[PDB]
């Protein structure tokens, strides 16, 4: 099966970012053509830590950006909901509706994302755990949605850390398509956070596992992001890890295990 | 004064409701020390399958609580889900709940800080005690002035919320704490054998209130019924806090 | 029953320590009758994470030393051991042979603890749940032990961190004494760790939840203890602290929960 | 060359050791790039019942290794428990491992680094990535330079181990790291459908070696029964990780 890479940058701090993301990811769409690429970024971060933080230029803008990206690139798009009645709008542009973490739960949201016809990718909630997931699936099937995917995003342990228990992939693989975040799972809750130096060696392991794609939230210069600065990858290392993921896919691919 | 918070976990029905109220208020009458909040849900809106029980709605919600209130003279307190809700609940809470999962959530915080109640947050199972000085923060910024902070358990491997004391005193710092003698032995995805036994502890270290859901039969209640303290407990469990508070206090940490 | 309150410096520097500590703890004695003292201190701290860290001065001395605090003051005493062949020659002074964390699950050293004829108190390891003390009590039981004493001493929590579960008091109890150790707990593995401001906040929620007895690392000047410098309780604190714990245990009491 | 540690969990008779030493040692002339260590313990010194399986005592199996090292010339390695036992078995133990419980006894560090052999340290379940360095310090003042750090899990709430993967490129700074595929999916006091996978995931990011329980029929084993790996699955799981190997070192980072 193609398999999906769901990249971008990780808020749309200007649609300007968001083209420059967009030129570099329908490059490499051209080259790995056995990928489906689908571009990633958040109009609203609902959730930051703390109330001066960035959050994003509103709903409407942010729709209007990632129809942009789509038009000019020809990319499928993916962007997060927060609230019940952003589905609707959102369901215009995005292709995947996406569903934060913390709100894997929040049966309103994924009913109002499943009704929208769009294919629905929920972001496995840290306190989760994988057996959990199957009601997270049925809750979206009993709504309507026809295409799923889990997100392992890394799991609480301790203060401030998050580990990957990457026995998560196989039992999650039982109800849904499975995507691994590379840069959440890195992140450090509240740190100041997050760990760049491990995306790279983590996603490996979860190619080597198994799953059916990735997800990566990417930036020209991560060091200068709004949001998630400590983990988004930069730019130019994402054609050097999709190719690695894919070799190591290719060569695994023969042993992994049937559900 | 010392905040007792309790009642069924949702409103099964408005009849449930003046049940508890009625035990509510004869200890509200009892403790004049303290000071109770009744609770209850209008809706469960985080339930783990699609096939459980959620509810008779907000309104029929607000209603039934709205009864408890002018029955009783009893103070409110109900959780909201999404920012539109805040306005509405505020007509009845004193109190307006954030959700454990929720505690993030900028604007539903903000909508709950708007509408001028006091706003009490669910400690995340995600988070550490030292993180939720922003969400105090945030809620400040949006204009509320009485803030409450709820120890409820952290996750701790799967299926199970351990109760970091040490929590307690760190919260402190920018927030009355509460401590959730029912959430906190609950079995994500609960043993009540423990409730009794981590809310003495609770007092011990000190807190500023205890939170209790409370059904006359938990095996019947259609939600939490593994950690619903039954009714009939409710005082002992009271009377005890407060002695053991009464002693302790002594040493409480400024 | 006899509220328990083991108590002493982490290791035995001197025999003049030893001392010093020994005579507050007799005067302690003295005050509250209606308390068991004994007095605590390891000849050897055979699991230092660094080579370089102080360990002790002998068996030989530590035993001697812990025989002058015996004899001069009149205090019953307990020190841990290691490998079995030190339970034979610990016996001779220590009324408890203590088992450190780490070797909770090491049966020879328990079978050699438990034929001495002496009292036996098992440190719970950072990686043991509270209901798989179950076996240890009963390795105990099989090799001659009639007074076990399970001490709850913190969990592994993420890295670099302890949490106490106080479920374990009531569970433990279902066969055997409980201790808490008040020092141990707030003790940040491999910190540098500890936190001594969470010291009395704990010990003041085990007597609450309810237990057998206490343990406390106590120094004159725990900032130029040789071992445990972060968590061990300033010896001038001591008498507050059994006051206070006797005090909240007398209220609380009645409501113990029976087994 | 790469290492593959691999070997009943207990000796619960040399007859079994030789059986599947018969078989790593034809799994040896196969694989020639990889260099086989064939273990087993003499005594399972830790189980968590007084009544559970042990073993035939020090000398039968020191007696047993020595069979399998003298009838099929491979290396051998199996762990002590007490100081003393140092000395008498590395007379035929090439590389003496330390139990996870027991990475913190100074003494039993030093004793194993005294004997001149490799020195295997399984990481405690209780310790962090970074906290091993100390360990590799105290081999090295006792005269190690053959040293083994092996990733078998960490605690994860009650009954369960957890791999953080990052542990591997942490320990690789100070010693070469070993991934113990059978013991990192037991839940204290295993599943064994997670064993494969997991050790594709240890060879991707990169490691020195892996370590594997194995024994012809695990669910007659006398220990580690859930765990232990099928012998006539092992062949497929080396040439898999041996591949999967090949291509992803290209990536392992410096």
């Amino acid at each position: 099966e193609k398999f999906l890479v769901i990249a971008g940058p990780c808020a749309i701090e200007s649609e300007e970012l968001l083209l420059k993301v967009g030129e570099e990811i329908k490059r490499l769409s051209e080259k790995f053509k056995e990928v489906e690429f689908v571009f990633k970024s958040s109009f609203d971060k609902a959730n930051r830590s703390s109330i001066h933080s960035f959050r994003g230029h509103g709903l409407e803008y942010g729709v209007k950006a990632l129809r942009k990206v789509k038009e000019e690139f020809g990319l499928k798009i993916t962007t997060d909901i927060h609230e019940s009645w952003q589905a609707e709008p959102v369901a215009e542009v995005a292709d995947i509706i996406q569903i934060p973490a913390f709100l894997c739960r929040q049966t309103d949201l994924l009913l109002a994302a499943a009704k929208t016809g769009r294919a629905v990718n929920v972001k496995k909630g840290q306190f989760l755990a994988p057996w959990d997931t199957k009601n997270v699936v049925e809750k979206l099937k009993f709504g309507g949605a026809k295409e799923i995917y889990l997100t392992e995003r890394g799991t609480t342990f301790g203060y401030n850390n998050l580990v990957v228990d990457f026995r998560s992939l196989p039992i999650m693989k039982q109800w849904a398509k499975v995507i691994y975040d590379a840069t959440g799972s890195v992140q450090l809750p509240g740190g100041l956070g997050g760990m760049r130096e491990f995306i790279f060696p983590l996603i490996r392991a979860a190619v080597a596992v198994g799953c059916d794609g990735v997800f990566m939230e990417t930036h020209p210069e991560p060091e200068k992001a709004l949001s998630d600065a400590s983990t988004q990858l930069p730019l130019s290392q994402l054609e050097g890890i999709i190719e690695a993921i894919l070799e190591i896919r290719e060569v695994a691919s023969k042993y992994y295990e049937t559900i």
